[PDB]
C-alpha cells in the first residue's frame, strides 16, 4: 500500500511516535518518505545478503527474521513478512525500539541524508 501522509501521521500519534526521543513528527515522516516512499511493500537488498524492509526499512540482519539472511539477530522478534503487509502497527513498534537503542533517527540513511538540516515544512502532519 502507499500510505497518504495523513495515514502515516494518524498512525505515528496513534503509536506514541510525537516526541518520542524527542523525535518530532515532520523528522517521521521525512524518514519514511525517502526511505519507501511511503510504500509498504518497499524492499532493498544489500550486500551483506540482508534485506530491508516495509515503510521504514526495516533490517533482517539485526531486527526481523526473513529466514535467509546470515547472522540474524531479530531484535524485534517479528517475522519480516509482517513487515509488508498494509498496517504499521508492528512496525512502528519495531521502529520505536531501533531508535531507542540509537537515541535518534541515525539509524536510518535517508533520515541523515535527505533530512537532517534541511527544510521539513513539506512533511509536516
Ligand atoms: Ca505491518
Amino acid at each position: 500500500k502507499i500510505l497518504k501522509k495523513q495515514e502515516l501521521c494518524k498512525n505515528l500519534v496513534a503509536q506514541g511516535m510525537n516526541g518520542y526521543q524527542h523525535i518530532t513528527l515532520p523528522n517521521w515522516v521525512c524518514t519514511a518518505f525517502h526511505e519507501s516512499s511511503y510504500n509498504t511493500r518497499a524492499t532493498n537488498h544489500n550486500t551483506d545478503g540482508s534485506t530491508d524492509y516495509g515503510i521504514l526499512q526495516i533490517n533482517s540482519r539485526y531486527w526481523c527474521h526473513d529466514g535467509k539472511t546470515p547472522g540474524s539477530k531479530n531484535a524485534c522478534n517479528i517475522s519480516c513478512s509482517k513487515l509488508l503487509d498494509d498496517d504499521i502497527t508492528d512496525d512502528l513498534k519495531c521502529a520505536k525500539k531501533i531508535a531507542g537503542e540509537a537515541k535518534g533517527l541515525t539509524p536510518w540513511v535517508a533520515w541523515k541524508s535527505k533530512c537532517r538540516g534541511h527544510d521539513l515544512s513539506k512533511f509536516k502532519c
